[PDB]
């Protein structure tokens, strides 16, 4: 019984992969229904990139513009339109295997499964999170863009993010499943750049707890920190504010291992003080930003004595 | 273009997960057109994994006293056939969902994607590497048994794990489709324990690969090592040695760099009599072992399936 970073999975959203090529460029779509969803930069050119006119030049396509196929047997486009970053093509068979599902907005700090695909096909699946400058550190490349980021909730498949570009630092952005990007990002060709990212306090304590879970406290103090007391060498450091809502939220881990929220963060103000090897934590000579309480919560299922 | 930790698309796994209920204990077992694989030790009740006589203790038990389900239909079962350390209790129509595979069995060093599941459904899928002290460093709460490992070869699933047991030590253990467990252990209670490990080394090294080809690098120089020297320290921090036999595959390795295999060991001299103290590789601060040189090839050339 040990910690993992793991994802849902894949099998559902594989029944919802296809391949929408245009012109010279293939990338992939999300089938749903008798909709098809991809990047909208598929109808363009490494010329039009430059100055993008998705309008205009969208205009300058029909419904047979996009060849889509269903694995080896192309779909019928029946009705292509714009929306925002996307392109809603319609077509003459609703997916057949499309599931339960719904489109959000992941948040910074949240995360999500990601199913890489190419060609309309699927290459393998990972974890990953919306780290605080709107950017992903998945593992994409040509032919990359139009995969989908989810979640699963009981036989629901919550998309949230559909891959589009890599920027300058090896990083990745993309959009939300209605079309919008999640950050600063345009689509178009022109100087860009992911913004100085930080680092996320709920899910760096999330680690916190599975340490001492698992063991060892020599991080831990009867030092008690006020909720200001912390965020003010928040901060200074990269670490985001703990608002009111992350108390709440790291409350059953709190109630578990008996731990309070305050003095956990306190025990974490003596990190940025040193906390270097000697016992390290759970190896890591850093600190794991990208596991969630929820997923801590979610493996090792302990017990809260009342 | 960036190097995550990838799993396989579990698509034609997850079709494939059923519950196989006996008494009051229930487990997930395999379905492969008609036959229905599963831990053995789903006969036994409370401490009749301390007593397993097994052949004998199913010889009470009759196929009805087997609740095979896909979810809500029932799978008439029809032989209590027990194969090694796993049931073969064939049902009446054959998994039409039926993927096409091989049962071939891993060795050392290997690696392959894990769908843990439980009451017969996917819970979550992840990566995870045999330790050469032959168990699987993972994640399994309670009713994890059954759970399979696999790996995909385009368009031919090949199985080669089934969960069994955790041990004292928070790793775990299991058996290949044939039975046939791995490294000396059995299924009891005869409180039995793992070895001592050590790291594949292909993976530590084949992992730079990767971390070179997505820029990431400082280390790719160094004093020149020889092909003895080198793994001679390894013993030194807990690293098996290595022998051409596994070089001769870092050919395409190489063959899509440049750079030497010998120079590339020495990084690792310099990384651990030294160190890395500060920069990191590709995020983390420990050197991953978990990586085989296909995998890092399966991954930054992006090969699909089917």
């Amino acid at each position: 019984s040990g910690f993992r970073k793991m994802a849902f999975p894949s099998g559902k959203v594989e029944g919802c992969m296809v391949q929408v090529t245009c012109g010279t460029t293939t990338l992939n779509g999300l089938w749903l229904d008798d909709t098809v969803y991809c990047p909208r930069h598929v109808i363009c050119t490494a010329e039009d990139m430059l100055n993008p006119n998705y309008e205009d030049l969208l205009i300058r396509k029909s419904n047979h513009s996009f060849l889509v196929q269903a694995g080896n047997v192309q779909l019928r486009v029946i009705g292509h339109s714009m929306q925002n970053c996307l392109l809603r093509l319609k077509v003459d068979t609703s997916n057949p295997k499309t599931p339960k599902y719904k489109f959000v907005r992941i948040q910074p700090g949240q995360t999500f499964s990601v199913l890489a695909c190419y060609n309309g096909s699927p290459s393998g699946v990972y974890q990953c999170a919306m780290r605080p400058n709107h950017t992903i550190k998945g593992s994409f490349l040509n032919g990359s863009a139009g995969s989908v980021g989810f979640n699963i909730d009981y036989d629901c498949v919550s998309f949230c993010y559909m891959h589009h570009m890599e920027l300058p630092t090896g990083v990745h952005a993309g959009t939300d499943l209605e079309g919008k990007f999640y950050g600063p990002f345009v689509d178009r060709q022109t100087a860009q750049a992911a913004g100085t990212d930080t680092t996320i306090t709920l899910n760096v304590l999330a680690w916190l707890y599975a340490a001492v879970i698992n063991g060892d406290r020599w991080f831990l103090n009867r030092f008690t920190t006020t909720l200001n007391d912390f965020n003010l060498v928040a901060m200074k450091y990269n670490y985001e504010p703990l608002t009111q809502d992350h108390v709440d939220i790291l409350g059953p881990l709190s109630a578990q291992t008996g731990i309070a929220v305050l003095d956990m963060c306190a025990a974490l103000k003596e990190l940025l003080q040193n906390g270097m090897n000697g016992r390290t934590i759970l190896g890591s000579t850093i600190l794991e930003d990208e596991f969630t309480p929820f997923d801590v919560v979610r493996q090792c299922s302990g017990v809260t004595f009342q």
